[PDB]
Formats: C-alpha cells, structure tokens, sequence
C-alpha cells in the first residue's frame, strides 16, 4: 500500500549520512559560486528523484563580506598609537582542512566600516535588562564607549540594537566558556566543545521581517526599485566584530572601573568581569581600537523550488522548506536539515514513481541567504504572496536536524499540537533506555509540559528562521521539530561550535549522531507532518487547541497588567473584551469541531477545510504591529528583545513593557487599552470564521 | 421554471412605486429615531419576504449636526459690525410639507465651529487647477481669506481640502444656476430645476477610505478604542457652509479686485465673477462673517443585513447593498435605489418560497450613515473583512436608480464587462423610440464607447459610494448601474435638486419616472447581475477584459510620462517592466480562458472559480497606496483631486502629477520609477494567479 507507513519506511539513516557528507566538503556561503553549484546539484537530484518540476528562483539582494585584502581585527592600542595586541585574523582550521580555500574569516555581517578607538564597557549579554542594570542601577554611561558583550540568551542583532541605543560607538561580541564550553567535554577535534580560537559568525541586522534590506514589501527581481543604502532596512550604525575567548581574555583581563553587580554577570574566564569603563590604573591610557572594512554588496542568490502536484487539491500547498547557505561547512546548520529534506524528497519521489500522488500539492524549498536575514525565503514569499495567502495550508521548516542528542524540540502553531502528539505516538523512540517505546513517551518524559501532566513541551514561534515570513507575515500554519540538548538556559545560545569553522561533517558523525538515528527520527517527524497535511481528507488541525492557549495567554497578559492596579483603576483598563472574545472563540470552536465530526459531501468538506486553512490567516492584522508592518500576527510575534523567542499578545505585551518608566502614563495606558481592543477584536473575528458560513 | 426570467418577471414597477412612496414621507437622517424605525421596518419586511436571516448590525460612529438653538448663517458685516445681510436659516419647504418636522437645515457636515470674518476670494469650482490658476498665473493669495466656490465637477471635500491648503480661513459653497438650472425647465415644484432658495447639504470629510473618523481599521463596536478628536481622520480645519444662488448673488455682486481669468470661470448669475480679494471701492470696508455652530457627536447607526443561504456554495457571497439614510426625504438619493433593492429581495423571496435557492449565498444590505462618509458599509466591512476577503465573490451597489431619464450609466470592474453586455442584450429598452429594442441597443447608441464601435461606455470605479470599501480596500469585484441624464460635463455635479428639501417622492413621480419604467429597468440590471453572479456554475467574469484595459491604462500612463522626455532620459525612466507584465497577463489570461472552456469535475471548477474570485483580490497591495493605507488597489483608486472619479495606475499617476513643479526632480522621478515597479510587479503577480496552480 501507499500510506504513511510506506513513506516512513522508505527513509534511511544511511542515505541521510551520505547526503550530509556530500553537502559539507566545501563552504557554501550565500552569493558564492560554490553555493550556486550546490543549488544546481540539488535541482538536478530533485528532478531525478521524481518531482514534477524543479526550478531555481533567483533574486539580487544586499549581502555583506569581509575585504579579502584588508582584514578585520581589534587591537589594544597604547598611549603612542602602537597596537600592542591584535585579535586573530582567522580560526585555526581543523585537521585535514588546513588547506581548504574560501573559508570566510569570522566577521559580523552588515557591520558598517570604521576604526573607532575608545574605552571598554562590559555589558554581560547586552540584553534589555543588562542595559537597564548598567544605566539605571549602576549609573554607567555607554555613550561613546566600545561595548563588549558575551554571546548567548538572545539574538545578536538585539544586542547590537541595544548597544546602539545606549550610545555605544562599537560592539565586540565574544563566546564565553560559561555559555560555550560544557564541563567535562573536550575542545574540537577531540570533543564537541568550542576551542579558545573558535569564533561565531552571524548577521547583526534588525530587519523585523522585511527581507532584503533594499526592497521591503516586493521581490528583489531584475526590475526592482532599490532603496539607497541610507534608507535600507535594519542596518547597524556602529562597527561590530566577533572574537573567541583566548582573544576576549586579553581584552577583559585589564578591565577596571566598577565590579560586576552580581554573579549572573560573571562568565568562566579567569578575569574579574569588571564593567569599566576602561582599564585598571596601570593601563588606564591604553584604548581598544576596532578595524572593520567589510562591504555590503548586492549579490545574486538562488532558491530551489520543487513541486509535487496534488491528485485531488493541486491548488492547496503544503510546503517543506529549509536553507542551503552556511557560514562555512554547515555540518549542523543547515546541512543536517538539508540532508533530511533531500531524503524526504527521495522517499516521496519513490512513491510517486509507483503511481502515487499526494491529495494536495507539496512544495519543497532549498532557501538561499538564510544566514543573511531569511532573505531567500522572504523574497520568494514576497513574489508569491497572493498564491500563498489563498492556497497555503501549512509550512514545515527544516533547518538543523540536531543541536543535541537528548530529546525532541518542537515549536508550532496550536493548530498542529494534535497532529504532533498523534504522529509522535506512532514513531519509535531513538533514545537509549526507551527501546520499544514511542517517541511521544521519551519526549514527554524528558521535556514535560509546564501546564499539563503526561503532555510534552511545545514552544511558541518567533523568528530567526525561514518559517517567519509564512507565519508572522502571511499567517500560514507553521511548525518545526529537531533534536536538542538538555541545557535549558542555553536554549537561545547555540550549541558550542555554532557558526564556527569546526562545525563539520566529522563533528556530527563522531560526536552527535554516529548512527544517524536522531536524523532519521527527525526525518520521520518532519516527513510524517508533511505527509498528514498533504494527504488527510480533513486537514489535521484542531481549532480547540487554539482556544485553550488563547485563554492561557489572556491570563498571562492580564497578570502582567495587574502588577499596576492603581493605573488600571485610574485609566479604566479592562481586559473584559479580551476574555469575552476568548470565551466566544472556545464556544464557536467547540461547535465547529462537532460539525467537522458530524458532517460524502466534498463542498462541505472543502468549505470546512477552507475554514481550517484560513483560521491561522484570521489572526493577521493588515495594518501590522506598531512600527513593525511585516509582523502582522496578533497572537504571536518575535520578541522585541530577542528575535529568537516568540511572544504572545505581542501588541499588548510591548504596550505594557517597562510602562512604569513612561513619561506620560495617560498616553501609555491609552495605548495598552488600544492594544486590548485590537486583540479582542481579532480573536472574535477569527472565532467568527468558524461560525456557520450562512 | 426557476431561472433568471422567472426572477426578472416577478419584478413590478408598481411595487417599486409603492416602496418609494413608503420610504420618503419623512426625513431619514442617519443617527435619528426615524431612521432606526425605518431600519426595523426593513428588517421586518425582509423576514416576511422570505430571507433566511435578517439582523441589524449597529456601530457608534462620529456624526455631525447643526445646533437646533444656535443656527448657522453667513453675513455681510459693515465697518461698525452691523450684519447688513444674512443668508437663509432654512430652505422654503415645498407644497404640503411646510409643516413637516425634523428637516435638517442646510449645513456642511463635519465643519468645525467658528465665526471667521474676512474678505472674499472667488475660486470657481475650487479644483486643483482652479487654485493653480489663482496662485501661479493670477498671483492671488488665499491666505486668511474666506473662499467662495461653486458646487460642481468634483467632490465637495476635495474643494475644502484645496481651500485649506491654499490657506483659506473659511469656505462658502453655493449652487450656481449654470450647473444646477437646466435651460427651459421650471424650478421645483413646477419642474425639476433648483429654486434660488434651494441648498445642497453634504459632508466635507477627506477620509480616503477610513470609515468612522475615530476608529480607522477596526469596527466602531461597544468596546472600540477611539482616537481623540484631534487625531480623528479627515476632519476639515476651517468652517464651511452651503448656500443657494439668491444668497450667493448677494455675496458675489459686490466683488472687486481682479476680473475672472476667462469665461470658464463665469457662471450664470448677473454678476462680474471677479476673483477679489474683497468688494469694489464703495463697499471695500464691508467683510463677510460666517457663524458655524455645528457639533460632532458619536451616535449609533444601524445596517440591515439579510442572508439568503446558497444551496451548493453557502460560503461564497454575492452582496447587493445600498444606503438607507438621506439628508432629508431622499426621493432620489437613496430611496429610488432602496425601493429597487426592496423589490429585488421580494422577488428572490418569492422564488425561495417555491423551493428555489441560489447556488451561492446572497447578502442584502441597507447601509446607514452613507451620507456622512460611507460609515455603515465601512464599519461592517472592517468587522467582517476576513470573511469578505476569503468568500466575497462580488458587490453590486444600489444607491439612486435614476439621476435622469436618458440612458444607462454603468461603472464596474473589467471582470464584469461581459456579464453587463450579455445581460443588457437580454433586457428590453424602456426608452421612447426604442420599443422592441434591447437595453444594450439603446445604451450603446446613446452612450457610445470612446474606444470601440458598437460597444457602450463603462466607467471606472473611484469612491463616493458604498462599494468603496469592498473594491478599493478589500479587492472584491464591484459594479453599479443606474439611469442618467445626457449632461456630459455635469457628470460629477449632481442633478439639480441633489441633497435639497425639494428632492421628494413628487419630484420623481411627476418629473423623472411617472411610470416607474426606468426604475424597473434598473431593478432588472442590478437584480439580473446578482442573479448571474449568485447562480452561474462558472463565475461570469472574463479575465481577458482586464487584459485589454490594462494595456489601455499602460499606454495612457506612458503617454503622460512622455510629456517629459528629457527627464525620462536623465533618470532612465522605463515603462518596459509594466508593458512586459501586461503582455504576460494577456498571454496567461488567454490560456486560462481556454482551460475554463476546455475543462464533470467540481474541484477543477471551484479551483477555477477561486482563480476567478481571487483575480480582483490580486490587485490589492497590502502596504496600500502612498499616504492612503485604505486605498490598496494598484490599478484603480479614487482620484486624489476628486473622490467621485476613478483614476487608473493611481500610484504612477500621482507620482507624475505636477512633477515639473517639484523641487528635487531626482527624488520625484525616483518615485515615478518606484511606482512603475510596484505596478509591473502587481500586474505580473495577478497574472500568475491565473497560471496552472501546480
Ligand atoms: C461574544 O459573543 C457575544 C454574543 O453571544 C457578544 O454579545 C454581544 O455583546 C454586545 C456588546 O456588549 C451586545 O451589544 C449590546 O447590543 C444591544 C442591542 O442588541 C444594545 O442595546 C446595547 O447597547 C446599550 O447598552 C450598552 C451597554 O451598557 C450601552 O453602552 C449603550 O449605550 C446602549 O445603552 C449593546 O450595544 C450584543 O447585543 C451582544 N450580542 C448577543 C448577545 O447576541 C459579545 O460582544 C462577544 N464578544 C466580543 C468581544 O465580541
Ligand atoms: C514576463 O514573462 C517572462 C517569462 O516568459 C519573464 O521573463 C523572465 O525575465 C527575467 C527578467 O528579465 C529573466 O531574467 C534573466 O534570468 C536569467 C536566468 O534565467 C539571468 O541570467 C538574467 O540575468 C542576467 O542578465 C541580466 C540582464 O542583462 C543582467 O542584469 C544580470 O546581471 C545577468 O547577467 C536575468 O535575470 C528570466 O529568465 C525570464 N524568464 C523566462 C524567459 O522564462 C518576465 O520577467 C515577465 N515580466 C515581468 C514584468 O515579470
Ligand atoms: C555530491 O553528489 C553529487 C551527485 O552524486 C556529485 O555530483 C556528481 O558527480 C559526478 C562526478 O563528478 C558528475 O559526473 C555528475 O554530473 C554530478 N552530478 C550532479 C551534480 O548531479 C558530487 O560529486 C558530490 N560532491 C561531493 C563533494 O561528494
Ligand atoms: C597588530 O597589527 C598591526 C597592523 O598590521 C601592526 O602594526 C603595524 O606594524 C607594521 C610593522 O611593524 C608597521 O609598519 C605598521 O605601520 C603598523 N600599523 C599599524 C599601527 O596599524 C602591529 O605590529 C601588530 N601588533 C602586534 C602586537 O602584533
Ligand atoms: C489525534 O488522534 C485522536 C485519537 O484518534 C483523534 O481524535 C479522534 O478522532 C476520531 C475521528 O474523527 C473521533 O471519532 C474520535 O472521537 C476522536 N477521539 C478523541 C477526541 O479522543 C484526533 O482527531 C487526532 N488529531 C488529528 C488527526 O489532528
Ligand atoms: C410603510 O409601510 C410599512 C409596512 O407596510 C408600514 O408599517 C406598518 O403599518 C401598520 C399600520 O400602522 C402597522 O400595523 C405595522 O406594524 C407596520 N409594519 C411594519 C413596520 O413592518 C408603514 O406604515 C408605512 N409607512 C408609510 C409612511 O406609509
Ligand atoms: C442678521 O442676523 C443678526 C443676528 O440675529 C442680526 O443682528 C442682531 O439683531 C438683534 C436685533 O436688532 C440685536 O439685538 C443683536 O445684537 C444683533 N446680533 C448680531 C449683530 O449678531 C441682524 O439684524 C440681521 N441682519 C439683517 C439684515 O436682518
Ligand atoms: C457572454 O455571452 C457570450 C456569447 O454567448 C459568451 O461567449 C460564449 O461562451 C460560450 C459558452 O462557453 C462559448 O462556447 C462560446 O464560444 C462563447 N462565444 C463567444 C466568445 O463569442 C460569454 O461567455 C458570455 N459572458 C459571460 C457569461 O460572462
Ligand atoms: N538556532 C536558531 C538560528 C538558526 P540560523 O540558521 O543561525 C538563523 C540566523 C539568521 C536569523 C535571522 O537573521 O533572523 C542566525 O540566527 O544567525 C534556530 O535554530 O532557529
Ligand atoms: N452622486 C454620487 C454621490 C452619491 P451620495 O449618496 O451623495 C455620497 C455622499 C458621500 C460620499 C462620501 O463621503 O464619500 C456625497 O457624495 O455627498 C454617486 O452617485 O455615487
Ligand atoms: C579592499 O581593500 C582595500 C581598502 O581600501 C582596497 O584596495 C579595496 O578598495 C577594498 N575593496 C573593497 C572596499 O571592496
Ligand atoms: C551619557 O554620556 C554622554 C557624554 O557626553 C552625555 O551626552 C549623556 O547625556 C550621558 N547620559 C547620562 C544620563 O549620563
Ligand atoms: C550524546 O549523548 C551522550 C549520552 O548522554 C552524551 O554523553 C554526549 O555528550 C551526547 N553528544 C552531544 C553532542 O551532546
Ligand atoms: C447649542 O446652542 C447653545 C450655544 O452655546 C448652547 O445652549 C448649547 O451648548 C449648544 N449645544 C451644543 C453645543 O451641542
Ligand atoms: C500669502 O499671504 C500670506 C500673508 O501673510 C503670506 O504669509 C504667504 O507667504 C503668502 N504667499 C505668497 C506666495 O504670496
Ligand atoms: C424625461 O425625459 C423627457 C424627454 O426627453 C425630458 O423632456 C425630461 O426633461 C426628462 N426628465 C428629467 C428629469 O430629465
Ligand atoms: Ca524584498
Ligand atoms: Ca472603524
Ligand atoms: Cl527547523
Ligand atoms: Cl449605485
Ligand atoms: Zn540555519
Ligand atoms: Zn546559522
Ligand atoms: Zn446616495
Ligand atoms: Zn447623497
């Protein structure tokens, strides 16, 4: 038979291993020839695997690269302008790669050029609360200082935005062993820890969903009108550069001024972690000097788009997408995901060659320039937004399949909770000690839901990956799953070798998943999700799961407001409309579920499938969120303090955030009230899409 | 049988006459008790007629009314502050109505309060080109002057906006006999001309599609957050008041300063039509003083929404809507349309009682507060936008059925051209001298297309009626039809008794349509359109008609640009992308038409019906037009100089308008280029919705 089991059984760990090896022998940096060649290879193989059509969709977008003949570095400079210490010009290459060409040296993509010199201030993780502590409690002023911050906890672009608004004239990012060196494990190549010479590349944009900085709202095609660089979206105004902890130690060890306010500011280096500004007495006339010479350049990028036409509903799209571009070799990010997608295409193609077609159309994507701000997925979605708006069922992301080997990690819309629970109950656990047990059983045991007994944790969607345009801008039901570590507070920090030259095929094969059983398990979850979405007669969404979370989020935002009871009294701030809307949604969704079960009629079915498909669509506000026109979902948005984290009722959340510090409380509370109205209205409007249609 | 003929034959002139009489015995001003009572009557009758459900949808919106105990008027004031002449406090009531209560005196709705005194400047129709002539050619400065303008040619709100930006401190609108008194016809009550004491009420907002001034983007429901009046949308900043031509004559006769620049500035009054500023030597110390005391007040309004559930596609909506609120009796505007809607509901209900149901759902609407800025339709559409976005097939408007008795006047999307041509060929002409000939034949003869032989004129959609939110904001295929006059250059001016107390049932019965044959003909066109849209198996839209007009519009906008060849050379301004897109649209639409003809499969049918329904949707840009976020259609928008007129490629048009006067030509031409890109992209994207789906 041609059923989900046939599909799943065709998937092979061995094939995933072969493809991972194949995708990770050379770097595949966006906008380079090596990545175009890999695009063409994938396009060819997907055709061979049996897809109906496979095309490259290209765009010309703003990318950023170091100057090959004028390298970036940081110095300590003495009284006389002698550079007495220089940071490294490249990461020592790993064994057997010391002759590989075209390894991009560590840099912060989209940094402006500059050579600022000044005194250092240490800002911990450069989070909003870190800057509050500095400025409000410690009375330290960052204006005209070079800030140094440890990577971790939040997206690096948020750190740079926070530094810029504190008046910093430059930012130095570094990897502290506290966040990037697990106790009792060896440095690469002998284990999975970050060596002192290792450095994390990554972009530092604040795009808020815009895509290519030069063409917000429209695809960066051949005739596109581009903004001038001065009007570009999201570019940092101060130079930024990343370094390893050997180099960081040299910059931190001399630091003077104030002591760290408490232990949560101290990393693992043998230094005081003094905040500054500047160095201790003896070195007080030494400064830090950055040298940044990178250039932003409009460059062609290439997405691969494969189509497997649906047999019954060809005009309904289920999309499996993930990126292909890497900083260097991409042994985990993204090739552990790309290899999984490749094996899923192969398996679907095997069924198709035997005469099977899915019910709905399945689109497969290999996105480009993900590392430079989700550029490829965003531009494609801008080009095809009308088709996606009216036909998009669901989007399943497929970046890194592993970031650990401990348990499953799933983030998705509530609409997919039941699908995930059901599928994971049908799949075998790969975990030691859970042999013959379901994936659902190991996951729930290792990652328990904070709200429910005998249920697994499923997290919210924010941004920092290619689902963002589909979910936050267009309102298409989205999900993602991967294997992860135990390390709770390291959730948003990355595994240790993240975005370093050490992230190789050998890293994965030796230390992460020698048998490729975790990869296989993730291929089963991602592929099985796509299978059910593309093939189930009734779409596998349960609107009642949205009703349950909406109540939890309404309780939560109410509880935040209720920290300010006097203001709620003064300004008559009521959440009654929001709770009414959530109650209504719960009642209507219950009735709709009854009809979905109680309803041979393909019109009533598709009518009902359309109500299910457009339910996520209904949470979109066409006016967008305040000053973030491309984040249009009213229930979720990327956190304004951390792009990686999803925030619920973001418009009300941001209206409430730090509100006790606002100069005009009347105005600030009026805005909270406006956001409550928008939220209550959108919840009610979404509810009403599930009512009987006439 | 139950077919279109059964429906059409059930419609009766006699019934339309009875309903018109019934709706026009007392005023039905929005937000008054008399209009709420009429709402409830209609709700009752629609239920009795057989509709499945009929509900009132209420909102609380900003309305405007004179102060009953502090009347509005204008004076000529002498040196000593004696008011030597006062304009009228009310229009002399017509025969037999001289004891009717609750006739609102003439006023300009949403005028601010004030008592400005100053010198007059006469500004012709206060159009953009009139102000150009004054300021640029005649060097007359309106700053701190009271402007007097004749009604006609453009929407009155455009006149007020133009006056405000010329620095006027007040505006006096009047009805000139040149525009409102047809040669050889008697004044009301003895003919259809405007008496010297008659005055045209009307709102003077510049809402640009926002709806209720206080709640742009969201329905004005019970819990709505409202903007403060100072942040309200579209309110005029200077007092405004309308007067008749007896009063106007008194204000104009003393005018001095410069002579009218030419004859197109001279009306029909026995006065010089001097521009001013101020009065001739003898009266040079006399001033004009306005006294405006009207108040803006949040007030409840009521839409009636009737549903006739579809038998096969209940989740597809065809909407027939028109307003119920009038300035006074509304004998033409809107009751000649409302009576037609009432008879259409009755006829559909007769079929339904005999067991028939249309294929798709038909929604019938009696909108409130249309006269105060399309408030009722807009608020309802804001509340239901998700349902309309995903389910709305078409909207047919139904305001005044007659504004003359000469021929048909149709404005609609190109998608409906074929439907209208076909339907009008099947209907009998009501015209004298065309007995036994088709409506198509009389219409084409009397209103020939400027572009095609043996085709009738069909005009573009702008705004100034309740289709605006559906078409310009939401992108739902819209149309309208009515009977009209010959008077070409009076197209946007109104028939003479427009918005005056003289617009009565007797006006219509005696002078316009004694036999109600023109009303019947319009009921047949509107009802027949609804019938075909709600019942045809394949939606009756022809995408090839859009391809033809897109080429005409692209030729037109190119021709405007080509007045500036040196600039197009300097700035490399190419329309090639736009023509490419139009060519592509033409090719794809041709192929889609072939498939639509070449395709027993209900999925392929509905897939194809969905491609037809979402085609109008595809011309929507979610970012809207520049500084007009609620006008989102890229091919059409209300003219920025005249809300009543549709403009094609409005974004490029406005970028080009008066461009030779821009201070930074580089910037101005860069914007033209940006708009060409947006237009080319949107045309191509719309084209691609008609491609094979996978
Ligand atoms: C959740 O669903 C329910 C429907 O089950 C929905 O209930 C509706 O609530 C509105 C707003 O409260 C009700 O509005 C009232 O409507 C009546 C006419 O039906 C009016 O007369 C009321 O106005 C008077 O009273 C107000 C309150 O004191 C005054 O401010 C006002 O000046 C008037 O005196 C009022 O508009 C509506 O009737 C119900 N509909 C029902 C029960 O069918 C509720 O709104 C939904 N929640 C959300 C957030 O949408
Ligand atoms: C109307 O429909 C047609 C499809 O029939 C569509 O044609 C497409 O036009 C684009 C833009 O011109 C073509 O883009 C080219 O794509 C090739 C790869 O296929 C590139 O190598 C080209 O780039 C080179 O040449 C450029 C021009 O000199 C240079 O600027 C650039 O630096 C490169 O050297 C270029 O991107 C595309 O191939 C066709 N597609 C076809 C024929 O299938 C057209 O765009 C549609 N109209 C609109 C307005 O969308
Ligand atoms: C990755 O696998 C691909 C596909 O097997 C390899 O590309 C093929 O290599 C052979 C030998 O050079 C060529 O003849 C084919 O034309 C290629 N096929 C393609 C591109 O579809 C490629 O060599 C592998 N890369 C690595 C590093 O192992
Ligand atoms: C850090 O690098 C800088 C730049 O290469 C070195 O300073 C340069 O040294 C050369 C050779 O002595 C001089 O000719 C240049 O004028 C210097 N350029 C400067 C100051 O920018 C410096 O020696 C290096 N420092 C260390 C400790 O290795
Ligand atoms: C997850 O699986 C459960 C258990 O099978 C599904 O819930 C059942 O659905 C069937 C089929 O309609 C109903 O008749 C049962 O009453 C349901 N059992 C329950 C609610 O416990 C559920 O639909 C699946 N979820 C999906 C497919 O999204
Ligand atoms: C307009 O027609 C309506 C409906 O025929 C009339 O309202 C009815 O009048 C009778 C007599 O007063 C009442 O008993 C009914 O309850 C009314 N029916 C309704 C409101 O549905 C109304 O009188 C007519 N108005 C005029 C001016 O002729
Ligand atoms: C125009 O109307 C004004 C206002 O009613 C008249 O002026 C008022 O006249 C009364 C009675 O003489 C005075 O007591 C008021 O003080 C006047 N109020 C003003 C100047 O605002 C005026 O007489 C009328 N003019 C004409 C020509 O009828
Ligand atoms: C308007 O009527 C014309 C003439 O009947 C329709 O065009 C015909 O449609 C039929 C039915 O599919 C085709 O087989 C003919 O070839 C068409 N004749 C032509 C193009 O001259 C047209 O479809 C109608 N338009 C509507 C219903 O929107
Ligand atoms: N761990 C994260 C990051 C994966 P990523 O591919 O590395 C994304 C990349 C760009 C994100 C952006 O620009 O928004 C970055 O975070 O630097 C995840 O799994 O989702
Ligand atoms: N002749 C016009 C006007 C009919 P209307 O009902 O009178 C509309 C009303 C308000 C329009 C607005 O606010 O946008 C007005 O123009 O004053 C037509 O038929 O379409
Ligand atoms: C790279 O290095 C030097 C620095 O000016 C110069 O030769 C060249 O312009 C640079 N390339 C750039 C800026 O892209
Ligand atoms: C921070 O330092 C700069 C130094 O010139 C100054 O302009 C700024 O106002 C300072 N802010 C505070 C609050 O200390
Ligand atoms: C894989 O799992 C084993 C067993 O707990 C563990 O010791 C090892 O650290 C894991 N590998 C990684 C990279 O987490
Ligand atoms: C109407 O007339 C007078 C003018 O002030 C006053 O008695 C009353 O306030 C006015 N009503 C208003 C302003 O609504
Ligand atoms: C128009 O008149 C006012 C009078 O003060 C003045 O401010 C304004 O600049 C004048 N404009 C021109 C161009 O005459
Ligand atoms: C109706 O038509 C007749 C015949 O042309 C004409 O004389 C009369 O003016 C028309 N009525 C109106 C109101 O236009
Ligand atoms: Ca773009
Ligand atoms: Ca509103
Ligand atoms: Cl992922
Ligand atoms: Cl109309
Ligand atoms: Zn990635
Ligand atoms: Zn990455
Ligand atoms: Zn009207
Ligand atoms: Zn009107």
């Amino acid at each position: 038979k041609h059923n989900m089991k046939a599909f799943l059984d065709e998937l092979k760990a061995e094939n995933i291993k072969k493809f991972l090896y194949n995708f990770t022998q050379i770097p595949h940096l966006a906008g380079t020839e090596q990545n175009f060649q890999l695009a063409k290879q994938i396009q060819s193989q997907w055709k061979e695997f049996g897809l109906d059509s496979v095309e490259l969709a290209h765009y010309d977008v703003l990318l950023s690269y170091p100057n090959k003949t004028h390298p970036n570095y940081i110095s300590i400079i003495n009284e006389d302008g002698n550079e007495i210490f220089n940071t490294s010009l490249f990461e020592p290459p790993p064994p057997g790669y010391e002759n590989v060409s075209d390894i991009v040296p560590p840099f912060s993509a989209f940094s402006p050029q500059g050579m600022p010199e000044g005194d250092l201030v240490y800002v911990n993780y450069a989070r909003t609360e870190d800057f509050f502590k500095l400025e409000r409690d410690m009375k330290i002023n960052c204006s005209g200082k070079i800030v140094i911050a440890r990577y971790g906890k939040v997206f690096r672009g948020n750190k740079v935005k926070n530094a810029q608004l504190a008046g910093a004239k430059g930012v130095i990012l570094y990897s502290d062993p506290a966040d990037y060196f697990a106790p009792g494990v060896k440095s690469y190549p002998d284990g999975w820890n970050l060596p002192g010479g290792g450095v994390q590349r990554g972009n530092i944009l604040n795009l808020n969903g815009a895509g290519d900085p030069l063409t917000p709202g429209y695809p960066a095609n051949e005739y596109a009108y581009r903004r001038g660089i001065a009007e570009a979206v999201g570019l940092p105004s101060i130079p930024v550069h990343p370094i390893g902890y050997y180099d960081a130690q040299k910059l931190l060890e001399k630091m003077g001024g104030s002591a760290p306010p408490d232990s949560s500011w101290r990393g693992s280096l043998k230094v005081p972690y003094n905040v500054g500004p500047g160095f201790t007495g003896n070195f007080s006339t030494q400064k830090v000097k950055m040298h940044i010479h990178s250039t932003n350049e409009v460059t062609r990028i290439y997405n691969v788009i494969g189509t497997l036409r649906g047999a019954v509903e060809p005009d309904r799209y289920v999309i499996l997408g993930g990126h292909r571009d890497s900083w260097v070799f991409g042994g985990i990010d993204p090739q552990s995901g790309a290899a999984v997608v490749h094996e899923i295409v192969r398996s679907f193609g095997t069924l198709k060659k035997e005469g099977w077609r899915p019910r709905r159309t399945i689109l497969f994507a290999s996105w480009d320039a993900e590392e430079f701000g989700l550029l490829g997925s965003t531009e494609w979605a801008e080009e095809n937004s009308r088709l996606l708006q009216e036909r998009g069922v669901a989007y399943i992301n497929a970046d890194s399949s592993i970031e650990g080997n401990y348990t499953l990690r799933v983030d998705c819309t509530p609409l997919m909770y039941s699908l995930v629970h059901n599928l994971t109950k049908e799949l075998k656990s790969p975990d030691e000690g859970f042999e013959g047990k379901s994936l659902y059983e190991s996951w729930t045991k290792k990652s328990p839901s904070p709200e429910f007994s005998g249920m697994p944790r499923i997290s919210k969607l924010g941004s920092g990956n290619d689902f963002e345009v589909f979910f936050q801008r267009l309102g298409i039901a989205s999900g993602r799953a991967r294997y992860t570590k135990n390390w709770e507070t390291n959730k948003f920090s990355g595994y240790p070798l993240y975005h370093s030259v050490y992230e190789t095929y050998e890293l994965v094969e030796k230390f992460y998943d020698p048998m490729f059983k975790y990869h296989l398990t993730v291929a089963q979850v991602r592929g099985g999700m796509v299978f059910e979405l593309a093939n189930s007669i009734v779409l596998p969404f349960d609107c009642r799961d949205y009703a349950v979370v909406l109540r939890k989020y309404a309780d939560k935002i109410y509880s935040i407001s209720m920290k300010h009871p006097q203001e709620m009294k003064t300004y008559s701030v009521s959440f009654d409309s929001l709770f009414s809307a959530v109650k209504n949604f719960t009642e209507i969704a219950s009735k709709f579920s009854e009809r979905l079960q109680d309803f041979s009629n393909p019109i009533v079915l598709r009518m009902m499938n359309d109500q299910l498909m457009f339910l996520e669509r209904a949470f979109i506000d066409p006016l967008g969120l305040p000053d973030r026109p491309f984040y249009r979902h009213v229930i979720y948005a990327p956190s304004s303090h951390n792009k990686y984290a999803g925030e619920s009722f973001p418009g009300i959340y941001d209206a409430l955030f730090d509100i006790e510090s606002k100069v005009d409380p009347s105005k600030a509370w009026g805005e909270v009230k406006r956001q409550i109205y928008v939220a209550a209205f959108t919840v009610q409007a979404a509810a009403e899409t599930l009512s009987e249609v006439a």
